[PDB]
């Protein structure tokens, strides 16, 4: 994608050297914002082949407030294996915060339902927010949430959403994060009889690992193809009733995939 | 400021009509990001006279974890009067979340101290975050926090900070919010022996009230003057030891002030 390649180049030309928790150096910039008009096509990277399969399962998994990787396994999705403990538990990560943020007085807040309510009864609200950054539960999470905060906005019958991503591996994670949140907006919009608007992506520490330079230069030489189109086969009863088969991507013709090895 | 006037114009030319909780219409845009190189001067609006006095007191008040307006009153600062209850209490707003985020298990997390620790012992961290968006305590706050989340970043001896502001009254509140957070960065940097870097401002629902159009056009006709310089008279023992008199602004020559009436 045009906006995507632009950021990659930006990190290359303006990034400063910084090491991550391990030892792998990164080229890093702080503060970046992109905008994807969802009406312009589904924001799935075409400069390299991306697979929607894992993305869909993870999203549906988040929505069920599940934090154990069993569901993902039943569907052969192994993107969380690396973080799961012996029992397949990841701790109170995303799904738990989204569907059951625990209060000091013993309640569990359903932020997803709260948001659905607001979009339907008070679309003009400036508080339609979902936060996964529960300070009191950070110590128990397999890892602190990267995409930690997102806000919805309604204007002229169009639902928009801004995501704040504290840490972003441009080459490996961003393509996945964009499609994931773009899917969420389509689902929410359908459930609220709204048209899709913009998906604004905001990042904090945006970076590229030093050992991904070749892959970056390679991808940057490819010309972005037209964006595909997301097809939602049916309109479920609620946001919690979507099924993997309900989605279909039309017109996706990307360039070959590109491997990105990680150090350990 | 150049970046500031640019946003005002942007809201004017691209904002859509949207009403707020009351009935006052607003011109609104969703998703905007500005960057202030703090090395370039203190980001205090010169196209209209701004008073640092209330800004400093509020910041020092936030840092003491105080949520009762008494301190502000002892110093004749009345910006919170409007929201305070009979006893001067505002509920678990900013100061409380910053200094004592309550956990489900009975602990109170000091996010400000946590951040100081990270900046000194792990400056490369991508988790140096302070959140005031405590979902479980929203119902008790006089109002949901506008500037709800901020993140620090260290690179080349420079401390940077990104603020996410969910709702932003461009004319009335933004000038205040920028200076407030810019002050925080100078204080934090001093305490960590770091140089000041960038202050990145990210907004969600950025707007202008319909009854502030004249004032907006008027301010937009003024030429931004050079930015002043922030002087910190002394280096306190800790971040919690600053005093109003410790700050001094040098070279501030703004245009006349501009009143902005609000409907009720
Ligand atoms: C962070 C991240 F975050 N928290 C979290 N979340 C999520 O979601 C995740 C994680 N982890 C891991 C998991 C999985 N993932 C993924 C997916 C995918 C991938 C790949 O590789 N792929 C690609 C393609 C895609 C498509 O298909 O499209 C290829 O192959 O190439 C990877 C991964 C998800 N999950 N965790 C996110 O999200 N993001 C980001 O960026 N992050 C990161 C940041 C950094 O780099 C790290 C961390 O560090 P700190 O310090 O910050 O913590 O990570
Ligand atoms: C929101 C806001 F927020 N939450 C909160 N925080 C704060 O901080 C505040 C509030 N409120 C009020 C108070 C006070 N303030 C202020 C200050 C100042 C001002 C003025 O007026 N001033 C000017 C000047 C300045 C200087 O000096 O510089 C003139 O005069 O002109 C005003 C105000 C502060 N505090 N609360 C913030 O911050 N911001 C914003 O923007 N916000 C807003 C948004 C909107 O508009 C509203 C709300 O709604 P919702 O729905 O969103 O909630 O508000």
């Amino acid at each position: 994608m045009k906006q995507y390649l632009e950021l990659m180049q930006k990190v290359l030309d303006e990034g400063t050297q910084k090491n991550d928790r391990t030892g792998t150096g990164t080229l890093s910039i702080f503060g970046h914002q992109m905008r994807f008009n969802l009406q312009d096509g589904f924001p799935l990277v075409t400069t390299k082949r991306c697979h929607l399969r894992s993305i869909i399962h993870e999203l549906l998994w988040f929505l069920q407030g599940d934090t154990n990787i069993a569901y993902l396994h039943e569907n052969n999705v192994t993107i969380w294996d690396e973080w799961a403990d012996e029992n397949g538990d990841l701790g109170p990560v995303y799904g738990k915060q989204w569907r059951a943020w625990p209060t000091p007085d013993g309640r569990h807040i359903d932020q997803i339902t709260t948001v659905l309510n607001q979009l339907k009864n008070d679309p003009d609200s400036r508080r339609i927010i979902v936060s996964a950054w529960n300070v009191g539960e950070l110590d128990k999470m397999a890892l602190a949430p990267c995409h930690a905060f997102f806000q919805f906005y309604v204007a002229d019958g169009k639902l928009s959403c801004q995501l704040y991503q504290r840490s972003c591996n441009v080459f490996l994670g961003l393509p996945f994060n964009i499609a994931s949140y773009a899917l969420l907006v389509h689902m929410m919009a359908q459930q609220c009889d709204l048209e899709v608007g913009d998906f604004v992506w905001t990042g904090g520490d945006t970076h590229l690992y030093s050992n991904h330079m070749d892959q970056t230069h390679l991808q940057l030489s490819r010309e972005p193809r037209p964006l595909p189109k997301l097809i939602i086969k049916r309109k479920p009863e609620s946001i919690f009733d979507y099924r993997f088969e309900d989605f279909e991507i039309e017109g996706y013709d990307p360039h070959p995939g590109i491997k990105a090895p990680v150090a350990i």
